[PDB]
């Protein structure tokens, strides 16, 4: 006897699947030391979640949205990593802690089509302005939280108001040292707003410019005035706030010669080079053995010093700039060294920003013209 | 630390303006599900129309192009129109993107310094054979992409056979399946070609000739053979393929003396004299009617849209026969007599068009040619 | 459902050819920034320019005129090449450009048949008058300008020939005050330039009627000459551009005289040679001529029996050792033996010198003004009805 | 840097008049459609007639002949109507054709004292042998072009078998249908010769009669061979041939009236009943027609003639006269008719057809020989010098 908790659509959801979530929030907000509002509040923040994720996940069913078991492996297997653990090692404590492991696979799928949908979607929505891309082309990390009062594409001047006047509210406790994870937790309508509605930390470009603004000047602990967007208000709380290039000449012995066959040779081409009797390219390109430096006059490219047999290593270490070294034994043979010089996103960064806010507006329409009922 | 990618007569391309275009092509791809070639060939066709870009650009500084920042707001205007916005409601997207307005404001002139270049000189290339406009006077929508395989005006046997086989193989591996779009940002040369070479929909009348042709027999999903022209082969991918009413009233409208029935009871007479002969229709809306623009013309409303109409008078239209005379009709304007009469329900451009896209092309053609440009490595 | 828009003679002129005419217009102009007065007038002008290709061509269709298939290629090819194209090239681009190459052959026929008629027409009726030729014979800087003609009668009255005045000098007012002439060339110049800005483009001072080289004297360039009147009407012209006469042609030519000695299986070149060196010192000396020594010993005959004279010629006809001799010489100067292609000779330059349009020019003058009153007349005449 | 092309007594032949010449031929030939012979032959036809009118002019300088501007003037407008135009019509066309006014003026001028010495000197020439006019007293329009092959007035026998020799040959390739206008500029000497030796239309009539003999039988197309004159051998070709134009058939009658034209006294009844008596009584032989008129015709020269209104053309009579004159047999009489003078009684008489030089004719074949012998003398007496180049 599994009540309904409301109707979405083409399906429900279910007085279980608020519980579950229900849960999740309680010991999450406990293992976080995080106040949580009232079961009220919380219930529908929850409700929200469950709804939106059922109306986006029916979506995925009519546009065949399927995830095979090799895909869905390796994400569990990611959730494995991401949480210091080998596929086996997680399957065991999931086991150890009682969960029946398809029942888990199947809720870590309807997670994985619901974010394909969700991707997919405002991917097919995302736009473009003329010279957008080339315009930005051409042209103090932070750590906060984020709550947002939401707002329909086109408004009315009473929705912008009672928009408005909420995040005003909240911006004032805010203010007034209420807990703002909890406001999230109430009133955050971001993905965020379950989870205290944190951001974690990020740089202050890789945010919108409609806050880049304010956060230039902001000072640790302060609460950032609702900021107007197309999604509607936003309210941000500012929680916390040498390689080497080197050409070298090298001999490798072997059957004729020996290790001081080649050595000697080096002594050589180490004296005819000095004095002038030849350059080190020339005798390089004569006598190198290392193809792919060997015809480049020994040059090997700026490199950094690790890629280098130890005993290579160690003597760039003891060379002067332009300084030629004695022979120099290696795991690779014998070789002469000469030190020559030593040195020590943006676009992503804006699809990033305008996927954020399609999807908030996504969502925004979806919830709005979709078939929803709420059971008591 | 800006490096060059080429220089280009009085001028270069640099290595930052290659990156933009290449990643505003990259992320259109994306946002487009759209196979893109490896980035070596993709740099070409980059580079190809940045050198383009420059030289015509160029250009217009020598002719002294100027945009002035009124025409300029027009446009970024249009921008925000084509794609659902408003002046500000798009200012402050980019704002939210992170775009420096000004930046913006400079690429969007730059684009149409360029714009207006390029048309100005085709104009002044164009050419108008004698009696073609009045010959041309005298005598299925259809989407397709569009892939250019380029040629000389006057080419060489061997730059025409090039030209021929390099087309036969795209034509070839087009059938086979593969990605026309993909095909199109690797090797077609037309303005459409960074963007799959997608045209669009389009009348098969609309096109030049030497296409419109094979387009006719065109089946959805057909490959068009490599079309020769002045400019070189041409290769189309067929994607898809897809009341008024004359009518007069003599009109009565109430007011201090003729109430809403002291008004309707004349008009009960007025029809009643009409069918009886005794006064024509015409006649009596001279003799009565109130709206001028019809009350003298014999009550002729001239031909028009039952809309303009007044909700009470288009639907007394509805239920009259053509010659007959409705009741009076009560309306927001008053009392009225309704008769209801009759219910009736380019190629030049075309050509000019057809004649501009080509030109346009022979004339980069020659451009790119005659052009000091160096592509530093 | 194409209408009249006007009854000519024993024919008609179709809307649709209304609408061509003004489209080639339309475009013509853009593709050439010129400014266009409006629909009313243009349609007017098209209109004329409809009624009177009508008139001269039924005109053609009376007096039976055939264009051969064979002459219409040659003018479609001439077509091309004024534009730089071979037939096939041009045949193609009209190909890509929509057009029933029968289609266009046939308009370029109406047009020939027109051209055809209207020449003939038009030099059947020139006149000479009595001595007028003799006359001319008695008597003793490029330009470019646009030209606008209101037209009149061959005998207009005193109202025509005022209303005619006073709105050429209106025009010619506005011409002044910086209007556009090419605007007003195609509102209102009876001309067959003005549908094309009234362009008649660059020509001598000299081959223009006799009453518009006297204002053209003094015309700096951007003027506008006064209201001339003619037989035709009132005249206007623009002076558009006003460049320099291209340079005569200085050809060159020497009289000169040789006496040759080709050398031969006899005489060698030593011979031949010292031969002259003799032949030549006695010139010098008196002892002999040298057309003498020319009709005596030169080897060339067509010269030898004329003392040795070549005649006037241009020095490059001379073989090149000739031709150099003969410029390292003074007037009357000889020189020594010179060895050429075919022989020997002394050269003696003896000489230098440097080197019917005017009835061409009267008989033109005439066709011109002929061929205006002849169309003022045909018009005049002709049976023609405008639909409202 | 104008070359003289030739002497002329007491002047020269420009080789620039010579241009002229030959231009206004050949432009006129083509607007014509008429074959030119070579050059060679027209410079010498252009050549002996500037000579003869350099000749004939100086010869107007000697007797001090002036054309006064105010004749010119009057010959000027003639030539633009004989051309369609009026005279600032003419001098505008001459301005657009790029003609100086004066120069035009001053050939017209040359053209002009040319024209009167030759007439003049002429005239002057013409004999009359006596009994010629009495013994002349006593005694289909055609078109034709001329060729005259001169001789002097009493020639060699040389001269006249080397005219008659080339007329002959002229005639031959006539008939073997040479052009001739093309043989007559190129070998007649006459005035028109340049000018295809065109006559135009004339009645055979006004010709010389050495002509009208072999032209009565001629037939269209025809070359009538060689005759000869004291002016040399002429060979007509006989271009076009038509009709007649009809003569003039105006129709006179004769009538009588008794004429009574009412006044004070009498009133148009009393006019009017007077002449039904005055009628009555002609009618029953009381009284003679001729006897009422000289009685109470108010007509003088009518009344003294019995009322005889001799022949006239109806036309001059008044209206209602004329048209009673229509209804009336002839010997018959009206009854009293009522017109502007009065009121009469009519009799037609009688009725007859009218139709409508000799002298002049004779006069201008005179006028024709001489003014050729007078040429004739002229040129063959006249210190004349032609340069090659």
């Amino acid at each position: 006897v599994d009540k309904v908790a409301a109707v979405v659509n083409n399906g429900v959801v279910l007085e279980s699947d608020v519980d579950g979530l229900m849960q999740s929030v309680k010991l999450n907000a406990a293992q976080a030391r995080q106040q949580l509002p009232d079961d009220a509040t919380l219930r529908h923040q929850i409700m929200e979640r469950l709804i939106m994720d059922q109306i986006i996940l029916q979506m995925g069913q009519k546009m065949g949205v399927k995830i095979s078991d090799e895909q869905l492996d390796q994400a569990i297997a990611n959730i494995a990593k991401q949480n210091n653990m080998t596929l086996d090692q997680m399957r065991s404590r999931l086991a150890y802690d009682g969960l029946n492991y398809n029942t888990y696979r199947n809720q870590i799928r309807k997670e994985m089509i619901i974010s394909e949908v969700r991707n997919n979607e405002v991917r097919r929505r995302i736009t473009i302005l003329p010279q957008e891309v080339e315009s930005l082309a051409q042209q103090t990390e932070l750590n906060l939280s984020h709550i947002l009062i939401p707002l329909p594409e086109n408004p009315t001047s009473d929705q912008v108001n009672e928009a408005e006047s909420q995040a005003r509210a909240i911006v004032d406790q805010a203010r007034n040292g209420a807990d703002f994870g909890k406001l999230a937790i109430a009133h955050s309508a971001d993905q965020q707003a379950l989870n205290g509605g944190q951001m974690g930390w990020g740089r202050i470009q890789e945010l919108p410019g409609i806050f880049a603004q304010a956060l230039s000047t902001a000072k640790k602990g302060d609460i950032v005035g609702p900021i107007r967007s197309g999604v509607g208000f936003h309210i941000l709380k500012v929680n916390d706030l040498t390689e080497v290039h080197a050409r070298h000449i090298l001999l490798k012995p072997s059957p004729i010669m020996t290790d001081e066959q080649a050595r000697v040779k080096l002594e050589q081409i180490a004296a005819d080079i000095k004095s002038g009797k030849t350059t080190f390219a020339a005798a390089a390109k004569e006598f190198s053995q290392d193809p792919g430096s060997a015809n480049q006059g020994g040059d090997l490219g700026w490199a950094t010093p690790d890629i280098f047999d130890p005993a290579f290593r160690d003597a760039l270490t003891r060379l002067n700039k332009g300084q030629m070294s004695a022979p120099v034994h290696s795991s690779f043979g014998w070789h002469l060294i000469e030190l020559l010089d030593t040195r020590n996103r943006a676009y992503r960064m804006l699809m990033n920003r305008k996927f954020s806010e399609e999807a908030a507006s996504w969502m925004q329409e979806q919830r709005a013209s979709a078939y929803v009922k709420i059971l008591s």
